[PDB]
This record gives C-alpha cells, sequence and structure tokens, in this order.
C-alpha cells in the first residue's frame, strides 16, 4: 500500500530527531545524525514495514487508531536500527565493496574500523526510541527482551557463519544441511521473521508464549526457504540489476551444499579447488558445476515441497492465531 | 577490596558463563555455544575486576546492614559482572582497532549482559531502572569513543580540536559515565534508592573523581616509571591539551611536526617539550587544587547519601 508505504517513511526523521536533537557535544550528535541517515532509511524497508502489517492482522480492528499504527512504524523502525547495525558490522567482517550498490558505511572517507562503534552506537538507540515511546505500555520490557534476545541470538548465528571459514578459505567439511539450516535460522531468520510477527503480537498484548511458539515453528520455516530461495537466484536470477559474488566470497550457501550432497569424488575436487577463489574463471567452473549436478530442477522440487508442507502446517495453527497473517507472508516470499 | 568480598565475587563468574551458553537447556548450536564459552572466560575474568568489585561495595555502604544477606550481596556482584561484562566488550572493541577474537564478539559479549540482567533481575522493582541505566550508559560510551575519534582524520592528529572542553567531554562520555557513575547508581537502584536527586548529586563527584582518573592516567603515560604510546596514537590526553595551552608559536610548530609519529625519536622530541613547558609542576597543582575540591565536595554531600563511599572510591584513585 502506497499510503502503509509513506506513513511508515514519514516517521524516520522524527527518530533521527529523538536521537540527536546531548548539546554539549554537537559534533557527535550532528555525526551520528548522519551514521543514521546512510546507514537506515535507504531502498526497501520490508522488515518495517512487515512489523506495521504484523500488528494490523493481530490487533482489533476497533483497536488499529492512527495512534498505535504510528506506535508499530516506530517498533518497525527499531527493527531497521537493528537491521542497520548488523549489515555495518557484516559489510566490515566480510570486506564488502556495495551493499544495494551503495559504498559499504566503513569504506567511507575517516570510518575504517570505527564502524564497529558505529554498529554498537545504532543497535543501543534503539532501546532509547523504546524508551521515549513504549516505557508507559505493558509491551514496554516485553520488547526490551525481544530485542536484546534476538541480538544475542544473531551473534550466534553469524560465529556459525564464521565457523566455515578459516583465514579467508572455506571449510568444505562443514558445509552440512544441518549447520546451514542452523545458520539461517539464528542469523537471520529471527530478525527477519520471528522479530516483526512477535513486536506485533506484544503491541497487540498477546503474551502468550504459546502463541509466540506456534508462529516461530511456520516463521522459521518460511525464513528457510526465503534464504534458500535467495542462495539459489545469487547463481540463477538475472542481473534485477545485482551480480551475485555468493561463489567469490565462499558463503556456506544453499547451492553449495547440495552441490557436496550429490558431488562425486572428482566434482567434490572442483568444489574444493575453485569455491572461495576471487577469479572469475572460478566463479564460472562453479556455477558449470550447480548445472552440471542438476541444482536448478533439485530447487524447482524443494520450492513446490516446501511451499505445500509450510501451507499444511498454517492449515494446523491453533491458539486463535489468524491464519491470513502466515498465508499473506508465504504469498510475498513464494509470489503466489 | 577484602580477600572474602573479592572470593566470593569471582566465585560468580563460572554460573555467569553457565546461564549465558545453555547450560541445562540441549543447545541445536553446541560448537558456536562452546566457542561463545570460551569467548568470556579467555576476555572477562582477568586482573583486577575494579568496576566489578566497586559495584558490590557501593550496594555494601548504600543498603540498610539489616538487608545485606548473602543473597543480596550475591545479585550486587552479578551487577558487577555486568559491568565486567560491558567492559570486557569495549576492550575486545579496542583490540580489534588495534590488530581467535571476531569482531562481532564485541557486540555478542555486549548484548549478553542484558541475558544476565534478565535471568536475574526481570522480577524485582530494581529491573527497568537498572535496564535504563545500562542502555543510557551504553549509548553515552558509543558517542564518548566517537568524540574521541573526531580528534583524529588521515591518520594526523587535529592538533585545533585539541581544547579542554573536548578533552573534559571525552573523559565524560567514554570513560566516566561506565567506569565511575553505572557501579555507584547500580548499587543505589539494587539498594531501592531512585530519587533522581540522590543520583544526580553521585554524579557531580563521580564525573569529578573520573576526570582526576583520567588526567592522572594521562600524566603516567608519559612520566610514569615502566611503555605509553598516547604520544605516538597521537591522543587527545590532558598533557597534549595543556601542552598547546602552554605553548609559544615555536614550541606549537613542534606538537604540530612530532605529535601521533611513529618514530621513536618524535616521542623523545614531545616528552622533552611537556618538560620545558612544565608540565610535571602544572599536574602537581592539579592534584593538590583537584583532590581538595573533591574532599570539600564529598564532605558537602547532601540528599541522605554516605560520604564514607565517596571516600572509598576517591583514596583509591588518588593514593
Ligand atoms: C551479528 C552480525 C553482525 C550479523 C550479520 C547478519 C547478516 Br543479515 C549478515 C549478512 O549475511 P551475509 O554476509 O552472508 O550476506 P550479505 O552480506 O547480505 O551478501
Ligand atoms: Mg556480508
Ligand atoms: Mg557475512
Ligand atoms: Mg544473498
Ligand atoms: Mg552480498
Ligand atoms: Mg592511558
Amino acid at each position: 500500500s502506497k499510503e502503509e508505504s509513506r506513513e511508515f517513511m514519514a516517521i524516520f526523521p522524527d527518530i533521527v530527531r529523538d536521537l540527536t536533537d546531548h548539546t554539549d557535544i554537537p559534533e557527535v550528535t550532528k555525526r551520528f545524525a548522519k551514521v543514521l541517515q546512510y546507514n537506515v532509511p535507504t531502498g526497501k524497508k520490508t522488515r518495517g514495514l512487515s512489523t506495521v502489517i504484523a500488528y494490523k492482522m493481530l490487533e482489533k480492528p476497533e483497536n488499529l487508531t492512527p495512534e498505535n499504527v504510528r506506535l508499530a512504524g516506530i517498533l518497525g523502525w527499531c527493527v531497521e536500527l537493528l537491521q542497520a547495525s548488523l549489515l555495518i558490522m557484516d559489510d566490515l567482517m566480510d570486506r564488502s565493496e556495495t551493499r544495494r550498490g551503495q559504498p559499504c558505511w566503513y569504506r567511507q572517507e575517516n570510518v575504517g574500523f570505527l564502524a564497529i562503534n558505529d554498529c554498537l552506537h545504532v543497535e543501543s538507540s534503539l532501546y532509547s526510541v523504546l524508551r521515549k515511546y513504549f516505557s508507559h505500555l505493558p509491551c514496554y520490557v516485553p520488547i526490551i527482551e525481544l530485542f536484546h534476545d534476538v541480538n544475542f541470538k544473531t551473534n550466534m548465528g553469524q560465529s556459525l557463519d564464521a565457523l566455515c571459514m578459516k583465514d579467508g578459505r572455506p571449510i568444505l567439511s562443514q558445509f552440512t544441511m544441518k549447520r546451514y539450516s542452523s545458520i539461517v535460522k539464528y542469523k537471520t531468520s529471527y530478525y527477519t521473521f520471528q522479530l516483526p510477527v512477535s513486536l506485533g503480537m506484544y503491541l497487540a498484548d498477546m503474551y502468550d508464549p504459546e502463541q509466540h511458539r506456534q508462529a516461530k515453528t511456520i516463521l522459521m520455516e518460511i525464513g528457510e526457504f526465503f534464504q534458500i530461495q535467495n542462495d539459489f537466484l545469487d547463481a540463477f536470477g538475472d542481473s534485477t540489476g545485482k551480480v551475485g559474488t555468493d561463489i567469490k566470497e565462499g558463503k556456506c550457501s544453499w547451492l553449495a551444499v547440495v552441490a557436496l550432497q550429490r558431488s562425486n569424488p572428482a566434482q567434490r575436487q572442483i568444489m574444493e579447488e575453485h569455491y572461495g577463489r576471487p577469479e572469475p574463471e572460478s566463479t564460472q567452473i562453479i556455477k558449470n558445476l550447480y548445472i552440471e549436478l542438476g541444482l536448478p530442477a533439485t530447487f524447482a522440487v524443494y520450492e513446490e515441497e516446501s511451499f505445500n508442507i509450510i501451507r499444511t502446517h498454517i492449515h494446523q495453527i491453533s491458539k486463535g492465531l489468524p491464519h491470513d497473517l502466515f498465508f499473506k507472508i508465504m504469498k510475498k516470499i513464494y509470489k503466489r
């Protein structure tokens, strides 16, 4: 919706003012405004907007006031602040050139490893936003605890991802489907899928842990498909205006994991020799192996089977959770 | 810090590691959880733990003697370890900018203190004041780190930025809030002391003590008996700030040419300039005058706050 998008985007400048406008240190508050402006509001705010839509589908219709929808928007921006902090740090760790076509924050003049402090600063800032707008509401402490717990879990995911590499070289013995599933769950699914929905639930005063658990079961399955589709399109997508670098980066990708499952010893040796190498010819060799191993056909089967399995699980959801929310998430990911 | 206080405090650490690395819960990610145990063990419990123990001593000197149970003194110890988790995250961030530590270990160790707070304090009246204090001190400490960084550009110190106003702000935000205010305000909250005027009264004195602590530290970096790298690193130190205040144009030119250079000869040139500028005598005057002002302010402490706590902190720094 155009109206939902514009109402959401209009909140961002107020949050920057809340975090910057400490009158004894104006130079560093002006700098922090630039950190937020560069890293937080550009490109798609899918997670932030999903927080608002989750709330709108969980709350009683008569309680959906402009005031409460704006509170859902502020929680959405707190998700975007967490994500901005994570991506500032990840770009430094991976020594990436760009994100969404923008030069990475750490590459800007006189940032570099100061990006680590900026990461911690941006993550810390969301709790000041929560205090300003939520400190008098019953959802305050549950929402604080959710953000701190998702941060902790996301760090476990990032560190597990790092345990698949040694001295900038992929450890292919670590590239198992069990490890892949765990990386996706902790590194991406918690902050991308669980956090927006659990925030919507708390703002709607839904505190039943069993409701959050039932939601989690579905959201982790959808999150797994989301990342697998993302991994698939990195190699096999139409260059969306993005050029995929997962192979060059030596990522523990669904493609790399399934390639190792399906590979004979000779095919395994091609992965060992060429995976995670900077040479364009090495990326071409890996892509050619993925084609040879029939990974496109394997993804097509997984895409249809996973859709049916998740649809079945959503029909089985109970304890008064709305099915339409989970069907709508399923539709926007699978695009059907 | 007494033998009993120190030993009881240090005995809590292994429980905090078990709490954070899912001991009792049967985790689906045991290899990264085992790694996080090693991150905590290798970086958090080593050295003196002054901030952690200061949290326990603050609580013991603020609480009613009747309420000082083993259980409550242990809770003060857990709050002290949350301060030491913050300290460890800041030291890791320092080590990462210097050089098995991963970049996200500083974020992860910082985040872990909030898991400890939730575990032990979520059902107590002091919970929200304590988490809001950590949120605020976290944000202010990051502001302080960035203010320090604004004194350097393209690997060179920006000496025009080296003002006493900027120096005082760096020390307050980067160091004094988490080192001095945080332990005492935590002790006060655990003792159910919520009065904003009491917290403000403590803050005035603790920011003054924090400033002396850092100025003494800066002085000893150049003039202590060993090795200090503040000059080589181009740090906005009290010595550099006062050197610029006291320098004639020729002396300023020596700072401009030799401050923040890697050559050992350039460090010796700056130390020789500090000597001819009378920074030792200037420090001696500052130390006596600051001691007298802080002693006066502690004697004047009101709002029902105990003097002995602030005198114990003061005497620990001034020796
Ligand atoms: C704790 C912490 C800093 C987590 C980062 C989480 C995320 Br989301 C990292 C991004 O994942 P990845 O580097 O695999 O892909 P890309 O950079 O989007 O191409
Ligand atoms: Mg990356
Ligand atoms: Mg990464
Ligand atoms: Mg991708
Ligand atoms: Mg990328
Ligand atoms: Mg020093």
